[PDB]
């Protein structure tokens, strides 16, 4: 979020969050804005947007609404697409922002039917950020990682379901994945170590004398998914991850460019 | 209709009308328009908005699209309000109209509520004409006569 609102040269803005986002996801974002001499407002968006804004325009008077449609000219979401949905449309409808407004929402979760909604109830420029899986060509080899096949219900993406699976799925998939081929590669070495019964409260209990070996297999695994690729590194993480930026101007979305942690943006 | 357009100066609109609506209630405006060398178009929207939207934009193709974006940039609405919201919804949020645009809405019957939701929905001008009916001030007696 950083890297674009530099890309756009954004000196003053608006970040809105919903009701369940941690803040403490962006304390370092705040603390860049603020050295760079930003001036970033902040506020939480009650999951209720209706009487949120009905509010605003009794309790809030005149001069307080002109300072607040000055501030909404340039704006970040970092809250679900629902929430957001219902927010653009009522901020819209009620004429707190205007055809110059320039309004991103980022979430590694939204699907293209939030996306195509997105842009539909929006009336200016919006940018939209999202966490992207590099999936293949050729709509047949979409469902098959080599032999493998895969259900066809999670990788035809005119499948309902798999438009509408949480990104927690496909990793769940890939998890699986990755330990079938984790304990293959075990059983294929002829070093298998059973599992053990173990027991938990019992402060003289003893750990799972397979474990070590056993998490070592798995971490230096990696298999080919739903998400792309998934591996970890020293750390014990996956570091792969992609964004793809999205954007209109109004009067329809296009792909702007691509982020990732290693390369950066590429594209404007 | 013909006095307010006139009014506003213009020269080259379009006319939606629904479904029931008996053009002949404007063939006098017809004429009149014509008579002043104005350029008006005329379509009737059917009753589900979002399949003839969809439909206009497989069907016609971009230079028919930009000629058509143009066209709407004013136009009359000569339409039961409920198909209006839905019409004013998907045009806007389609793309097909701008900030710049200007449209008119004209019925007898429009109530304070769908006024508000028109409103609401539309992102250019808005100018609604409905009948209204002089009730008194003071609203006790709003509901006496004599
Ligand atoms: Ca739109
Ligand atoms: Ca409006």
């Amino acid at each position: 979020i950083l890297r674009v609102v530099t890309e756009y040269a954004w000196q003053k803005f608006i970040i809105f969050y919903d009701s369940e986002y941690d803040i403490r996801g962006i304390q370092e974002f705040l603390d860049k804005v603020s050295q760079q001499g930003m001036d970033v407002a902040l506020q939480k968006v009650e999951n209720n947007i209706n009487k949120m804004i009905t509010t605003l325009f009794d309790t809030m008077r005149i001069e307080e609404l002109n300072r607040y449609r000055d501030t909404l000219r340039r704006a970040i979401l970092v809250m679900n697409p629902a929430t957001a949905k219902s927010f653009i449309t009522e901020v819209v409808e009620t004429n707190l922002v205007a055809f110059d407004c320039h309004w991103i929402i980022i979430n590694e979760e939204i699907n293209d039917v939030d996306v195509q909604e997105l842009v539909r109830r929006s009336i200016g420029r919006l940018t939209i950020i999202r966490q992207t899986f590099p999936v293949p060509q050729n709509i047949s080899q979409r469902c098959f990682r080599g032999n493998h096949r895969i259900s066809s219900t999670l990788c035809d993406p005119k499948d309902p379901f798999a438009q509408n699976m949480e990104i927690s799925n496909l990793y769940i998939y890939d998890t699986v994945l990755l330990l079938a081929n984790a304990f293959h590669k075990k059983l294929e070495d002829r070093k298998w170590h059973s599992m053990a019964s173990l027991s938990c409260i019992r402060k003289n209990s003893k750990p799972w004398q397979g474990g070590r070996s056993m998490l070592e297999t798995i971490k230096k695994g990696g298999v080919s998914g739903l998400t792309g690729e998934l591996e970890f590194g020293e750390n014990g993480g996956n570091p792969n991850v992609h964004f793809e930026i999205l954007g209109t101007n109004y009067g329809g979305v296009r792909k702007l460019g691509c982020w990732n942690p290693v390369t950066g943006l590429n594209g404007s």
